[PDB]
């Protein structure tokens, strides 16, 4: 389509915008998967058009500069990035190349985190450096220390007087998950992944930051190495860092044909669900220092090693829609509708939003193209919107006011993230739920109105508000299973008894949020009557000792929705008493 030098530029361009969000700022904004996609594009045309490679394209080059306003080291050797491929037959290739240039295979999980390149002199860690651009890094070496699974000191026979161990530091998915719902309600940084969490979290000025966040190290490979030997293969040389102290992972693997690296490939990518941490693939290493030292590098990599990437766990789509769920509580959980995607492998058009704040946190709007994350059997996540490629034709979300299922009144109360249907008496959402409570133990006690029986009378649609519960007749109750003539005679006599109850246990068995047994009986004994406490304001309401504003808005809006001053009117209607104070 276009001129092959516009495509160059605008492909080195596009390369390098993204590689400063995630390299320099731990913040970027499309899927590792589309930087991947754009780089086999520039690889591909800089294969078909040698000539026009330059020495600084990002084919040739690593990582991004160091922060100036950290310290900086020179590491002793040049670290360098991995060339990759995404398929088995690309594998084969790249066996092949390699066989017939010079094996055993040293085969390792990829963790998703960022590299460091820590100096062991005598034994002894004296600093450590994030990568930068493969020449020049950032002292991190405060931070390193914070990190329970990096030892200051090796301990055995043997060691070099000066050895640069490489590896990643990386976030388990369990800490990601903490530090974002964390940052969600109280306006920090939200990350797109753990891997950039765990980037933010240690690339700090302040150490003292690094040394709350969980991060922990896995070794995959050495830098400089003087004043002393290591073994000869690979593995060998992991295997005597474990004898030292440094954490090796347990699945580092020796293969002795193609075929066995892609049966551990295979399984690595089965089993990725369970490993508590994100792996972005399997490296696959000459074993033999030998060879690896006859293969060499290119500018960018080494040419003994490849990144066998899996599916990746974060994608781009467009958001068509935004559907709002209530859950059996009346939770409103804003869910988009996506153009589906295959995440990690499985399809997939759907992804939570979480909660009102968090579209507008987002930015979100229906048409936008989104990053959405999925790492596990779980709902996939919006993570963020790809700005940058906003349509012109986009619509505003409209947070629902009113509730898709039963039309209550929706409320937003200030400081909770939870939007909620006010309407618990009769949604349909609720309606098992509330049912059950409204007849529990602490509230109306109704003998033989069992959870079985309850669902059946909600999924026959014989029953939609518990003043419903009063009009049963023993014929109906009958026709149900679990129930005879006896039992169903025997819960209309519980029903007409259940009529006798105190202020507090009806207050209760209405089943307004946050309002506990406790709070029942404290509103029930301020305001004395029912009337009184349908009519009273927030203010008013939070004039009770331990009612807050939040109660206080619940209880407010409960009462300001139609459709619980109807079921309540028709409560009293059927003969529901209490003791007038
Ligand atoms: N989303 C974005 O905008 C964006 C931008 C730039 C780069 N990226 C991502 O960065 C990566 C490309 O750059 P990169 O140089 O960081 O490459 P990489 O992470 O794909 O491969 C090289 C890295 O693998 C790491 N590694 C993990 N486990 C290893 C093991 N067992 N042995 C050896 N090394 C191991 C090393 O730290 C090494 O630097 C891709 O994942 C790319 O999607 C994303
Ligand atoms: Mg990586
Ligand atoms: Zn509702």
């Amino acid at each position: 389509m276009e001129s092959i030098e516009q495509q160059l530029t605008e492909l080195r361009t596009t390369l390098r915008h993204h590689e400063y969000l995630y390299h320099v700022m731990d913040a970027p904004e499309i899927p590792d998967a589309e930087y991947d996609r754009l780089m086999r594009e520039l690889r591909e045309l800089e294969t078909k058009h040698p000539e026009l490679i330059t020495p600084d394209s990002p084919t040739q080059r690593v990582g991004a500069a160091p922060l100036a306003a950290f310290s900086q080291i020179r590491h002793e050797v040049p670290m360098l990035s991995l060339d990759n491929v995404f398929d088995e037959e690309s594998f084969l290739a790249f066996n092949k190349r390699v066989q017939d240039r010079l094996v055993t295979w040293c085969c390792e999980l990829m963790l998703d985190g960022l590299a460091v390149s820590i100096l062991y002199e005598n034994g002894v860690l004296v600093s450590a450096a994030t990568r930068g651009d493969g020449t020049t890094g950032e002292d991190i070496t405060s931070n390193v220390r914070t990190i329970r699974a990096i030892p200051l000191k090796l301990h055995g026979e043997n060691i070099p007087a000066r050895l640069e161990v490489r590896g990643e530091v990386f976030l388990p998915q369990a800490g990601f998950e903490k530090i974002n719902e964390d940052a969600r309600r109280t306006g920090g940084k939200v990350f797109a992944n753990p891997r950039n969490a765990a980037a933010g979290s240690l690339r700090q000025l302040d150490p003292r930051i690094t040394a709350k966040r969980p991060l922990t190290f896995f070794c995959y490979g050495v830098g400089v190495l003087e004043g002393g030997e290591l073994p000869d293969t690979h593995l060998g040389r992991l295997l005597q860092f474990k004898k030292w102290g440094l954490p090796v992972s347990d699945r580092v693997t020796l293969c002795e044909s193609a075929e066995e690296v892609l049966a551990f490939y295979h399984k690595v990518e089965e089993d990725r669900p369970t490993l508590g941490f994100d792996i972005d693939g399997v490296v696959i290493k000459v074993n033999s220092l030998a060879q690896q030292e006859q293969l060499g590098f290119v500018a960018r990599a080494p040419r003994w090693a490849v990144a066998f990437k899996f599916p990746a766990q974060e994608q781009m789509t467009f958001v068509r829609d935004v559907e709002f769920q209530v859950g059996r509580t009346g939770a409103i959980t804003p869910v988009a509708r996506l153009e589906p995607v295959h995440v990690a492998g499985v399809l997939v058009s759907n992804a939570t939003l979480h909660n009102a704040d968090e579209i507008e946190r987002l930015g979100l709007r229906i048409g936008d193209k989104v990053v959405i994350r999925r790492a596990g059997d779980v709902i996939p996540q919006v993570v963020n919107v790809v700005l940058s490629e906003r349509p012109e034709d986009t619509r505003e979300v409209v947070f629902p006011t009113h509730c898709p299922v039963c039309g209550s009144d929706v409320e937003r109360v200030e400081g909770e993230a939870v939007a909620r249907c006010t309407g618990g008496l009769i949604c349909g959402a609720q309606r098992k739920e509330s049912l059950k409570h409204f007849v529990s133990r602490r509230a109306m006690d109704v003998d033989g109105m069992g959870d079985k029986i309850i669902d059946q009378l909600v999924e026959k649609e014989y029953v939609h508000t518990p003043a419903d519960l009063f009009k049963l007749t023993a014929g109906k109750l009958t026709g149900l299973e679990r129930m005879g003539p006896k039992s169903a005679q025997n819960v209309v006599n519980a029903l007409e008894k259940a009529k006798e109850t105190t202020f507090a246990r009806f207050l209760y068995a209405l089943g307004i949020r946050e309002v506990g047994e406790a709070t029942a009986a404290g509103l029930a004994a301020y305001f004395g009557t029912l009337e009184a406490l349908e009519a009273a304001s927030i203010e008013e309401l939070q004039k009770v000792p331990d009612v807050g504003i939040v109660v206080a808005s619940h209880v407010h809006n409960f009462f300001a929705e139609e459709s619980n001053r109807n079921v309540i009117s028709e409560l009293l209607a059927e003969g529901v008493h209490w003791p007038a104070p």
